[PDB]
């Protein structure tokens, strides 16, 4: 969902 990286 969230851009972790």
């Amino acid at each position: 969902s969230y851009v972790k990286a």
